[PDB]
């Protein structure tokens, strides 16, 4: 689906959906079907299930998965692109201006990025990531700090509130005053 | 592994191991495996291993599942005893005075018990389970509110810290000073 977040000195802002789906059924259509809800080609729920029954698949689902969470000061989202076997799952963790994101096989946590600064960031199948992409351009100007930012994701999630679905339509933001850095999280996790 | 809640007019405990286990190899040598563990038969950690790679299976650990919630004046605990395909999960929620136990599979909700009044109760593999039953006797006393309880869980946790390898010997503990009636989260989580 999709979860967005920008840091900055002032603070960071990271917003997620809640949806998460379950596919059952000839695994081999599986990946036929989630092409297409992937590559972004339908929006109504009702219009989502029609094709089910094309091809197959129960589809059970639950718009409140926390896809974000707030540990101290650090905010941490996390997609769980499952497709199969266990678990494969994809997390950040932001603050104000420090920064990064690891990539999760089961219990294994592998790096990907880090660092200081400021960035905007997404996670999502590859259309909703796109949508994110435009609306931030959109609405941004390095002429904001924080509060604008924090409006310009309730649009974009909004954006692919509306033009999608494989996206809660439901979704939760959290925001951080502070520079925690925020390096710690990934090794305690490990330790976990 | 295990967790236990003792629930009464005062308040209500809720104390929980925080250790997941993860099986990787043949599926049948695991069901051979997981019998002895389950049975109750180990306890050090490398006395766990040695049997490992006698069976051939691999097994990473995190003491650090929060098997226990504290949402909202009511704890909740719960029991992956996954096995295999997917998640079969099985729950708990209590407060002073109420308490219910539901059990999951997957995304689904089922209950098995439910009402109002005074309990004592556990989850786990069947040896944990039966070892607390030992110990709640042991220090326990109707002559007692809950502050004693509340130390009797330590040692019950300690015992079968103590005694066992299927259970972290990390803990979490959490109280509520509410009668919330707990009813109503078994509904909040059905429509999610």
């Amino acid at each position: 689906a999709l979860v967005i977040a920008f840091i900055g000195k002032n603070g960071a802002v990271m917003a997620g959906d809640m949806r998460e789906i379950t596919f059952e059924g000839e695994k081999p259509d599986r990946e036929k079907l989630e092409k297409e809800l992937y590559s972004g080609s339908i929006v109504t729920d009702e219009e989502m299930q029609k094709k089910a029954e094309e091809f197959g698949v129960k589809i059970t689902v639950a718009d409140c998965k926390e896809k974000v969470s707030e540990r101290n000061g650090v905010l941490v989202g996390e997609v769980s692109s499952a497709e199969g076997g266990v678990v494969k799952k994809r997390r950040l963790y932001a603050s104000a201006g420090n920064f990064a994101i690891a990539e999760l096989i089961n219990t294994e946590m592998t790096l990907t990025s880090q660092g200081k600064g400021s960035n905007f960031i997404a996670f999502g199948n590859e259309f909703t990531k796109q949508v994110a992409n435009k609306c931030f351009k959109d609405n941004w100007t390095k002429k904001s700090n924080l509060q604008d930012a924090v409006k310009i994701l309730i649009l974009c999630m909004e954006t692919v509130a509306r033009k999608t679905a494989s996206v809660s339509k439901q979704f939760m933001i959290v925001q951080t005053a502070s520079n925690a850095d925020v390096l710690k999280v990934v090794e305690k996790d490990r330790n976990c």
